[PDB]
């Protein structure tokens, strides 16, 4: 019940998502693993981790107790490698989309720098098991050892909406094409592009979501996209704080998060 431009546009986002989202994480390899002001940082920073091997073996990691020291950072190198893997997917996803690639390159970079975290969280939501509190990433699993944390309330509430793959990819596009981000020059171009992604989403819900439970679903999604933006800003600052006292960000994280390499 969509216009043909609207069906074309979903098809292109779904295609880009299919080509760049490793749902089984098969190619996440060569990552690091745990071995064998700071008042804010302890409050900023756990997760247990499991690795299924190709042979049927399992390794399980239970994190340490907080004891006022360098043990709260032990999982960060591994998360840095996972995040970098996701960001590569995110960047590839954007580069595949015609509307993104028709922009000037300064703006592309600025948009990617502005939304990478948000698109990473949106992809992670689709592998979040809300019944076990576990992110199920192929051979890897990350389980939580409550919902006062705003990122984590977001994941539970987004998962409760039982969204389609098409709605997830439209949410990704809206977040990507956000005219309100630092260094965007084609402000109005991007705003009009965003408007078409949002209207396609509203029309998609209208056509395939007639049940009373999906009343106001478009508006619920748009408000979660807005929450996710404020959460993005907040988590950008947690990262910078922890990065300041215990460096951990990979070169790709540095580029995406503003770190220049010069003290
Ligand atoms: C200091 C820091 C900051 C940022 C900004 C990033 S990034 O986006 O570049 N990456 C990333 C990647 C995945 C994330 C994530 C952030 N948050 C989340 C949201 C879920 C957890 C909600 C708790 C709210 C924040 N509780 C923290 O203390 C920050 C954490 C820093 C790292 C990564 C992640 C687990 C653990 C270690 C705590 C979030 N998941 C989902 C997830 C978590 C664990 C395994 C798989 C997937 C990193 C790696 C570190």
């Amino acid at each position: 019940g969509l216009t043909e431009e609207q069906r074309m546009m979903i098809r292109e986002l779904m295609d880009a998502q299919m080509k760049t989202f490793d749902t089984t994480f098969s190619h996440f390899k060569n990552f690091r693993l745990p071995g064998v002001k700071w008042s804010q940082v302890r409050k900023d920073l756990k997760v247990s981790l499991q690795l299924r091997g190709e042979d049927g073996s399992v390794w399980n990691y239970k994190p340490p107790a907080d004891s006022g020291g360098k043990e709260i950072f032990s999982l960060l190198p591994h998360m840095a490698d996972m995040s970098t893997y996701m960001f590569k997917g995110i960047i590839s996803f954007a580069k595949v989309i015609s509307y993104f690639r028709d922009l000037p390159i300064e703006d592309q970079i600025s948009l990617l720098k502005g939304a990478a975290f948000e698109l990473c969280q949106l992809r992670f939501n689709t592998v979040f098991n809300a019944e076990t509190g576990t992110w199920e990433c192929g051979r890897l699993s990350y389980c939580l050892e409550l919902l006062l944390e705003p990122m984590l309330k977001f994941h539970y509430m987004l998962k409760k909406l039982q969204l389609h793959e098409e709605e997830y990819v439209l949410m990704q596009a809206i977040s990507l094409f956000s005219p309100d981000r630092p260094g965007v020059l084609q402000h109005r171009v991007v705003d009009q592009l965003q408007e078409q992604f949002a209207i396609t989403l509203k029309s998609y819900i209208e056509c395939n979501r007639p049940q009373p439970a999906h009343r106001f679903l478009f508006l619920k999604i748009m408000a979660m996209l807005t929450e996710l933006r404020s959460i993005n800003a907040q988590h950008t600052q947690r990262l910078l704080r922890i990065q300041d006292i215990h460096p951990f960000a990979t070169p790709l994280m540095q580029e995406l998060f503003g770190i220049t390499g010069s003290l």
